[PDB]
């Protein structure tokens, strides 16, 4: 039995004792910004980072000049930042991120002078894998969030992109997510610093890469120094996957699918679940469960473009997506009546939205980067904090986050209320019809 | 010291002896079909099939009834034909499998054998192919990188060119059933395509990714007569899956390095892996001949002529073009010198997809590796590389070439072919968009 499998994989978790007063879920991007800078001033050991990227702008140079400080304060502070090797090293869609880390460095000039950026390769090519593993450690606080470092995930002008944010304050926490970045992501035969002129090319390191994404995939885990399974306490565990098979996130996910009673909540930032994550979706549906979905309008995609704008391919993604939520939200049309399944689209102006969050019940919540998506089950490197919360101490914080999380929501009454087809750009029409006809449109959910 | 090495591993492999009377090269697809039922016709012990796929057409339907004949005839024939799972079970651009199982039911046999399984090298087609090749009649092996529709046997005017070469030795012949039997077929994971009513892929996830992790890390061919380093025309069988500890695609990248004089490729499609890229480069900066076999534009079966509606996939001939053009643009001097020989292939509308790799005169690999980047990550793939160290082949491996060179011409400038602007419009918008965000990159690395 599957869904007996999935209690007894549950059940063997190992579990860290959290107080409810040493989390916090932080409001807005707008805080998440502010907690970055008074945890970057107030660091006195150690600062870590994995990012997907760190980006050039007014914001990533806000940021990283507080590190500076530090840095310059505190010369044995220990910092690290790892990101997507390959994000870090080209231009969108003039000088690259790795550019102006080097420039950076340069410029301050620090007497001590080390190496802070370092660049992950998941994958040989972009494509097949980037890294998306989550979470700053600053000495015994963890911040983690789907974010990475520029304008909109920071709200630096009046844009933002909407994500979510969790300090956790704990020692044994902190401690364990160093230790994976050092013992695991930092492989040296494969990672290299990035702000530094001297940087290996791609083609020059495609063996190492090779070697280090499958060392990785089939043996990065944490470990937890005082974990019990089943505590009777609110509680948090530490997960990590890459790849198809042997993933622990991943089979935590489905299994987390598998064990609703109740009612399971989803936030992913475009909706295109793995299939695998669509058949769970169905069962619980077909078996009186209730479901919450809440992804961004169409307009809150960063692919979106204006249609008054001049269109360009990648513009044709958020259409793609909404049109997949409309054949869903058809299929399960007496569900969306009944109100069994509540489909939620946020829409705020301009700006965009990059939630992901899993809930089941009133027992789980996962914190994580993962966007749900086929790229995440198979190419991604991923990771999370499953927290268990057995005796609802949480539960007003959830709450609070999820309340916020609604403001900028509708509920969709029917599936018709999502635009068809032939009212999208002549463009995307075209584009659409052109992909779906040869399943390309296939190809670019299981890949992008 | 890569070379060092290549050379080291090459003469580490085991190599069972052949007498040059026990091979043919088929010079056609023509004669490919008549020896399929030949050999069909003439089995009594064994029939053993691994190919992509076996279409629903009439050279398909033909080649089924072969099959059904000799079997409701010999009713003890051992009879496994495996095809691509993934591959059955869609159209091109209900099923194939749908059909098998109609056949089955119609054929009426006693005994209801299944006859057609499903292997799955992965949980989705576009992460994993099934590319091993070879079918075996009794004793006698046929080795070729066709699968069974209308075009690869020409059943009307149509073909589509491939390589077939027939190999009479029971010891061979064993060691492809032997791997078939030890590693393709683990009923974990492969299921009976002929049937009312096969697993959804779905059901069975785990056991393909099982299989996949399984197959990649331990399968192997054995022979029993081996030795290495013989003074005689031999064969060594080989398997690779996936881009860690792949025996074929590290004796492939080891040939390519170990070229003393010259290296004949045949590709359908130019699109080279990044490491074959390397060494070619290599080879011509270090004065070794390279001559490169590929189909015009027009022998891609993607093509659709400029005058009617053109469709986005027809674009794909276009990319391999613009891939070989900047490639005779790169070894310019190369080409003027002509240590490098590029040579196009065209026969009206037929089809091109030869494949190939000779070293010297002292290997040859028959293989149904298409030498691009997805048979170094995804598929399953098989090859059998001759070494002949005394030229015993030799004839018969220059009649095979002069035939595959009738109808190439030999490029003579990288301007020869077109330049992105002088394509067709709605060709030209679409590399052009596709370039902008490296969808085109995108395309040479899954396609």
């Amino acid at each position: 039995n599957k869904t007996k499998r999935a209690e007894q994989n549950l059940n063997n978790l190992p579990f860290l004792a959290l107080q409810a007063e040493q989390i916090e879920f932080l409001g807005s991007s707008a805080e998440f910004k502010t907690q970055i800078i008074e945890l970057i001033r107030n660091a006195k050991k150690r600062i870590y980072v994995t990012a997907l990227y760190w980006q050039k702008d007014e914001a990533g140079q806000e940021i990283l000049d507080e590190i500076y400080r530090v840095k310059q304060e505190n010369p044995h502070l220990d910092v690290k930042v790892l990101i997507d090797w390959h994000r870090a090293q080209r231009n969108l869609l003039s000088a690259t991120n790795a550019d102006w880390y080097c420039e950076q460095r340069q410029t301050y000039q620090l007497p001590d002078d080390p190496n802070m950026f370092f660049g992950v390769p998941i994958n040989t090519r972009e494509v097949f894998g980037v890294l998306h593993v989550k979470g700053f450690v600053f000495d015994d606080t963890v911040l983690y969030s789907g974010a990475s470092i520029n304008n909109v995930y920071l709200h630096q002008f009046e844009k933002y992109r909407y994500d979510r944010y969790q300090k956790i304050t704990h020692a044994e926490l902190a401690d364990s997510m160093v230790n994976f970045i050092n013992d695991y992501l930092l492989d040296f035969s494969a990672v290299y610093p990035l702000d530094v002129t001297n940087r290996p090319r791609t083609k020059e390191i495609r063996g190492n890469i090779r070697a280090y994404r499958k060392d990785l995939a089939q043996n990065g885990e944490y470990s937890l120094k005082s974990a019990v399974k089943l505590p009777n306490v609110l509680s948090v565990s530490p997960l990590f996957g890459l790849g198809a098979s042997g993933n622990e996130l991943n089979q935590v996910i489905e299994d987390l699918f598998l064990q609703v009673q109740k009612k399971l909540v989803i936030c992913t930032p475009y909706f295109n679940f793995p299939r695998t994550l669509q058949h769970k979706i169905a069962t619980l549906l077909e078996n009186g469960k209730r479901v919450e979905i809440i992804v961004g309008d169409k307009v809150a995609n960063d692919f979106y473009i204006p249609p008054e704008q001049p269109f360009k391919m990648a513009g044709a993604l958020p259409y793609l997506y909404e049109s997949n939520l409309r054949r869903f939200c058809e299929k399960f049309e007496t569900q969306i009546e009944s109100g069994q399944l509540v489909v939620r689209l946020w829409r705020d102006g301009d700006n965009t939205y990059h939630l992901k969050g899993v809930w089941v019940d009133d027992r789980y919540i996962l914190l994580t980067g993962n966007n749900l998506n086929p790229r995440a089950w198979r190419l991604d490197a991923e990771n999370g904090l499953l927290i268990y919360d057995p005796q609802q101490q949480l539960l007003a914080q959830v709450e609070k986050e999820q309340n916020q999380i609604r403001q900028h929501t509708k509920v969709l009454k029917h599936y018709t209320e999502l635009e068809e087809l032939n009212q999208y750009p002549e463009p995307v029409q075209k584009l659409l019809k052109k992909f779906a006809r040869i399943k390309a449109d296939k190809l670019v959910k299981m890949i992008l």
